[PDB]
């Protein structure tokens, strides 16, 4: 029972679709392409000749498309969207889920916004989580459905929640992943072998110092404790370029690090906190 | 094995002072150093013994814990009193400088022991407290119980310079790290979110849950991102999102431009890890 409907079978829609199978929904598929559903459809999917049908089959609508492709892809089905919802789960920025969402509801459709949280082959599995923004209400209806694709977090109920978290987060991971990869180089250039040294940064410097750091920092949150002033980090950080060139390993990361720190420090004093480099962005 | 070993502490900053308070809690029999006087004060008070000068303070401990702001210069006039004695330097800036003092200390007779503090002062002697070590393992085994007072010691090799090599590789990534999160509060905090439950949602979730698995997915010798061509379209969103709340681009921008550096040079469709090609 339960019946969805998924709405693009790329590699993430899908995961999603598959996902819902082996949790026994009766899934409806969906996709511009025909090749896409065969094997949806070896897994237990009806493949929907139209969109109208496909839309029909399910109160709950899950929509996994390229980007625009939403009102192109949904539009034909008209006056049966009226009364179902849709869950879009690909949303590139949060005027986007807004334009979404006024396309949804002008339809009588409710409406959820959703980032994904994890890769594909991650998608109904332990760990899984997704962050959801939109009606409470639709969500308390739709939480248990959504609960087999990933751990479902309601952000609040304004629509561009989910895709700005989601943007926001992700900045953080590329930064993050591009500090390691200048870390991993650096220990790497003396024959440190990847693996232990991964071990060491991931299962217990991020945690235990990255992480207490950055709430040690954050003005609201209240370890003892603190990143010290812009005054000591540049120094800190000229020892790490200083170490990057003894050991032929390239300083672009930490030079723009240092360069971000003495244009702080311009700003504001050698003794302000690490925090204040914020302010220079807003 | 003495469990009330005596200690010298050379170097009484905050850092110096955090160290020596720890000993003496612990009951040793600790003599202070510094440069300048007017530090030793609350130390003395604690039960230490202030050294008029640094051979008096080498001359009061086998085992001589060093943290100057920076070593040549103020152990120096002890030349040949530390004949026979141990120092652990706890403040190296880089493995070079590791590998100088390591020549000097064993020219003089004396063992040696390369240190890096990773924590803040107010945490040294406390839960959470960890020091890396580098340098000879009979050093490192003769005072491990002692130095475990401080911090837990975690041995890396017996090359002088390793602490200080892993030191700063991990806070290169610190730095990174903290960067884009600030720019991540940023960009809520335009919405108006509020920081702390962000803050929260960010580290005590996401950092470990997904930053950390998806390092040890990418990288090649632990059992993903995606290719490098996917990630410039995810970064290119998060560059429109930036403009579309009136914040600065910078971060992601840059970012982007790494990533666009290493499609360039072939990387393009391999894996997110091979951004790393380009800077060894
Ligand atoms: N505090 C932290 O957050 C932290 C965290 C981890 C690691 N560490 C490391 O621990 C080290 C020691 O830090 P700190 O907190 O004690 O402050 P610091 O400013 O790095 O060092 C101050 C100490 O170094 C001495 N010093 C400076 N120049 C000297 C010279 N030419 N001859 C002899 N002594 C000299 C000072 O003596 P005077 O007082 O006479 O000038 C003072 O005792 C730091 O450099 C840092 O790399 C610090
Ligand atoms: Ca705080
Ligand atoms: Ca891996």
């Amino acid at each position: 029972n339960l019946p969805v409907t998924v709405a693009g079978l790329g590699p993430m829609g899908s995961a999603l679709a598959a996902a819902l199978l082996d949790r026994g929904h009766d899934v409806t598929v969906w996709n511009r392409s025909p090749g896409k559903a065969a094997p949806l459809v070896a897994k237990g999917a009806r493949q929907a000749d139209d969109i109208v049908d496909a839309v029909s089959a399910s109160r709950l609508l899950v929509v996994c498309l390229a980007d625009d492709a939403l009102y192109s892809a949904l539009g034909p089905a008209r006056e049966a969207l009226r009364g179902r919802v849709v869950v879009n789960l690909n949303s590139g920025t949060p005027k986007e889920a807004n334009e979404a969402l006024r396309w949804a509801e002008r339809h009588g459709t409710g409406y959820l916004d959703g980032a994904i949280m994890v890769p594909p082959a991650m998608v109904g599995h332990p760990g899984s989580v997704f962050l959801y923004s939109g009606s409470a209400e639709v969500f308390e209806e739709y939480k248990e459905t959504l609960a087999g694709l990933g751990d479902p977090v309601h952000l609040g109920t304004e629509a561009g929640l989910a895709v700005l978290y989601n943007t926001a987060l992700l900045s953080m991971m590329y930064s993050s992943m591009n500090g390691f990869l200048h870390a991993a180089a650096l220990v790497g250039s003396a024959g440190v072998p990847a693996a232990e040294f991964t071990k060491l940064a991931v299962d217990w410097f991020l945690p235990a110092v990255i992480g207490q750091i950055i709430k040690a920092q954050a003005p609201t949150i209240d370890y003892p404790g603190d990143a010290g002033s812009l005054e000591m980090n540049v120094t800190t950080l000229k020892h790490i370029i200083g170490t990057s060139q003894e050991q032929g390993v390239d300083t672009e990361i930490p030079v723009r690090n240092k360069e971000l720190l003495d244009r702080a420090v311009a700003a504001g004093f050698g003794e302000s906190s690490y925090y204040s480099v914020i302010e220079l962005w807003r």
